[PDB]
C-alpha cells in the first residue's frame, strides 16, 4: 500500500532489471533549500557492465524502510542504523548489502526496485 513520498510512480523489476551489484559510492554536499547530505548510491544491474548513480538522502532511506516494516515482518528485514557522520555512508552500505541477501520477497519487491529507479535528480 505505501508509495515513495518521492517516487512517482510505481516500478518493479520486471520492468526496470535486476541488480547484480549495489553500494554507497560515495556522499555529496547539498546547499539547497537547506544544507544537507545526500548519498551517491552506484547500482550495477544485471547485463550491465557500466553501473548507473542514484542520489538518495538518509531520510530517503528511512522512509524505504519504514514502509517495508508496514509490509513485511521486521525479522525479514536487515536492522536500520538510527560532516563526520559519513558513518552514514558506511551504515547504509552495509544495510543494502544486507537488503540483496533478505529473501526474494523482500530484496525484489516494488518498493526497493522503485527507491532505485531514477529519479529527476538522478539526470546526472
Amino acid at each position: 500500500e505505501p508509495i515513495l513520498s518521492f517516487s512517482p510512480k510505481t516500478y518493479s523489476f520486471r520492468q526496470d532489471g535486476r541488480i547484480k551489484e549495489v553500494s554507497v559510492f560515495t556522499y555529496h554536499k547539498k546547499y539547497n533549500p537547506d544544507k544537507h547530505y545526500i548519498y551517491v548510491v552506484r547500482i550495477l544491474r544485471e547485463g550491465q557492465i557500466e553501473p548507473s548513480f542514484v542520489f538518495r538522502t538518509f531520510d530517503e532511506f528511512q522512509e524505504l524502510h519504514n514502509k517495508l516494516s508496514i509490509i513485511f515482518p521486521l525479522w525479514k528485514l536487515p536492522g536500520f542504523p538510527n560532516d563526520v557522520a559519513a558513518k552514514r555512508k558506511i551504515e547504509l552500505n552495509s544495510y543494502l548489502q544486507s537488503l540483496m541477501n533478505a529473501s526474494t520477497d523482500v530484496a525484489e519487491c516494488d518498493l526497493v526496485c522503485t527507491f532505485f529507479h531514477p529519479l529527476l535528480r538522478d539526470e546526472k
